[PDB]
């Protein structure tokens, strides 16, 4: 059921939020700050900009028709980071470790 899984997919997000996850998953909670110095060719690099509240907004609206759509933009978010900065950036080890708590989530629900 789409309804259903919707429903677990606000308490994957709700997870990812947590106090638990905090420590590596605090720069995925709102949007990048593409006026903040070192970012000044962020979107020359990155098309489509993805986070938490961006999804969770989404969520709310209604924007998803199933759980593969809500999973697109949790990609999203993380490829993005994966994409813009170098792989020994201490924030693409962050984005791993919220992605290991993301998709073990989604596989299992
Ligand atoms: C997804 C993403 C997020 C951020 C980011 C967002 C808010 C504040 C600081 C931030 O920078 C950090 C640099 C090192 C470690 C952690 C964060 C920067 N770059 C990205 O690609």
């Amino acid at each position: 059921s789409h309804m259903e899984q919707l429903k677990c997919c606000s308490g994957i997000l709700k997870e990812m939020f947590a106090k638990k996850h905090a420590a590596y998953a605090w720069p995925f909670y709102k949007p990048v700050d593409v006026e903040a110095l070192g970012l000044h060719d962020y979107c020359d690099i990155i098309k489509h900009p993805m986070d938490m509240s961006t999804i969770k907004s989404k969520l709310e609206a209604r924007e998803y028709r199933d759980a593969q759509e809500f999973g697109a933009d949790v990609r999203l978010m993380f490829s993005n980071c994966y994409k813009y900065n170098p792989p020994d950036h201490e924030v693409v080890a962050m984005a791993r470790k919220l992605q290991d708590v993301f998709e073990m989530r989604f596989a299992k629900m």
